[PDB]
């Protein structure tokens, strides 16, 4: 009913609050532990003040921006802010092919912007200490596990969305609330591994910032950050089909 | 339907309600955490125990007492307990500006009694340690930075009512616990920004008390909780108007 | 629809899970943070390791504990699990007052026997060291503002109730989780004040083992925690009342 | 109305991610705090970084993608991904005892896998320092203990699916996350006395890896999770069904 223009502002709106929150509490995270002592080197400093806490406060703030997203766009553009999860939606046809290029093009755009405005309230240090929340493999953990860990992460993800927010069986109301909350479960475990992105517009925010401002260039891993998510996104879109076929 | 008289009550009960707890897990935080040694300037207490743990369990002790009150006060006076969104809901009719300065004096003086009645509760160190969790921008972090910080995270709290309270649309029930939550989400990111106040009834009150019992002479940057929570939640209204319409 | 015989079971099963999990949690806590340096006495040990996260994280203990507890016997006793809140709904004639004193029982002796079970499966150190969660004023804390803090929290809890699960408006089956939410908010912000008890029993169980097999007499502070509980509900109580008439 | 084979299919995804995501977490705690000191033997390093908060973020980490899979699977085979629960259910003929083996095969072979995949995305560390999330009595804790804290808190967890997914008066649409956050406030209390596993496949799974990659046998203490978990659902089956009788 919305056109495609003002739902492409809906997706661009709502990708930039995804990483604007999102990858802006685990930059902050880093801030605030900056100078402290890690017991080893697996810990960057995320969880070296919290723990496992730490995690799941920067999963929750991606999970409550992801619900408050979703109940504010869901009804306007589909609230995908994912190009992984309106790749999964096209795979089964559930949504069409003529608009998933306006949409990831939307998404890119909003996570840049929204990684750049973060950037600008919370200081240069948010990208050279905090590195903007750029996902990464992590200490010791080699490409292709950082890969297999967004396969797994997104297949999660994406097999979670069908059931709540695709399947007409759905319970009314409940996909915003429940879509965030498995996010944030999601970098609660694989947060320290991959960074767990489970989104490709996520990674490229941080990362063309980060290039820009902190001189970082990572994106010779955005690859895992790419092909991961879509991989599992359409692995577990095609697998609900075939289990509710 | 309930008089006006009583809807203001309510909004002075619910405002109490917000600061007490909100405002009132910050101060505990730092008095629990005096003493200790931080890691650098930026981190000022909060998170020096917990890390990022500390500012979502800020974030939540908001968000609880937020939903709480949206559940108990909602279908009396609609629970604002914030000025930003009393006048955000005014500038696309959805609230009579007659209305909108009783709604406000009621959210400042609950807000102002809130504080007072914490500092009888935990004693002179909520104020003198804890700031009774007063509203300021962090170190390092310039006036214009926490206005943005502020007109950006009142932008996502007021879009977010508009899609989950406003709409007719919205899925009945949801809107107390998804604002809340919102709000929880908010205070993780931009806690240690400008304090994440997106309420300028919930600044007034710490800055007052603060005032009064701590010596602390805050008012210099209360323009930014005035304008930046404003600013962002007008904004965020106006822009789900014209994404609806 | 249920006999009473039932209902005061499943108050004793209510309030036995009420106290083993969510006091329980506290003297974990305790026993894990053992042996630990404070930076100084109002931290008594819980926050010494996460902060504030460790307070939220018993306030969820209760609060997930209480929700689970009220979508499992709601229907059946009504899930009051709770003294203050059995006197708060017969002080508005929504609960019989013949059952009051049944329900009360039940309710003591369930608190009792979790905590008594707890104290078997974790070990006497969760007495000796954890105190097995007992409510009692922090370093500092005066009598009457450990009184102070139990009305205010408890006041919260029972105006929640009131609109989300008395009130026949209340959207049906948010009642569990957004009480049990409500107290885990409440116990974040009063927890390192008074204990944040709002509840007879669930002070009197702990007050009772911890007597038993710790030595330990805080029965002079068990004022607090009924007076305080009572006011609190019957206060929000009359005030909904008011507010709705 | 799906078949047997795709449900149990589900099964086997369901407790997959069961594994993957909740026993990985507590994985990745213990190797973020490797090389810390801890306060006393009770803390092994959960809880050393973050107090409780690292127990509430393991319990979230497991409790949301719980929640995710019965909102994804539910609808499918029931979301078991638990002998205990299936077991219970069919204590209480609300399951065919024909289909008791097939759903546990699966749930088992489904928690072998999610800890080998987990294994082989955090690398061998996982296991060797994290012990894949395997859950065995902590310090000081004897079998016996260990086995009271599985039965009340499998208790806990069957009574709560009983009054939100069994019963045909529970309110739609929140068993899934009602299920989950249950799971998360009894490990946010039992982790730290036997591991809180509450279920046999979850178990079985880390055990298996542990033995084949890790060389730790653990298998002494499997009864205890076997034993506990069963006796505590058939309880709380047996008890819902009486009290609503």
């Amino acid at each position: 009913m919305v056109s495609l223009t003002k739902r492409c502002i809906a997706e661009f709106i709502g990708t930039f609050i995804l990483v604007f929150f999102g990858a802006g509490s685990a930059a902050v995270t880093l801030m605030i532990a900056s100078g402290g002592t890690s017991p080893n080197p697996f810990n960057i400093g995320i969880g070296l003040l919290g723990g496992l806490g730490d995690w799941v406060a920067i999963g929750l703030a991606f999970g409550f921006a992801i619900a408050a997203s979703i109940y504010a766009l869901g009804n306007i553009s589909g609230c995908h802010i994912n190009p992984a999860v309106t790749i999964g939606l096209w795979s089964v046809k559930k949504f069409p092919g003529r608009e998933v290029v306006p949409y990831i093009i939307a998404q890119l755009l909003g996570a840049a912007f929204g990684s750049f405005i973060f950037l600008q309230c919370a200081g240069i240090g948010a990208a050279t200490v905090g590195g903007l929340g750029a996902t990464a493999p992590f200490p010791g953990i080699s490409y292709w596990q950082a890969m297999l860990a967004e396969v797994v992460g997104t297949f999660l993800l994406m097999i979670t969305i069908m059931g709540i927010a695709v399947d007409e069986r759905a319970p009314k109301g409940f996909a915003g609330i429940i879509i965030g909350l498995t996010v944030a479960g999601i970098i609660t475990t694989l947060g320290n591994i991959s960074g767990s992105s489970l989104n490709p517009a996520r990674t490229f925010g941080p990362y063309l910032n980060d290039m820009i401002f902190a001189g970082t260039d990572l994106w010779n891993y955005y690859s895992i950050y790419v092909i991961g998510p879509i991989v599992g996104a359409v692995l577990a879109a095609l697998t609900y089909q075939y289990l509710t076929s």
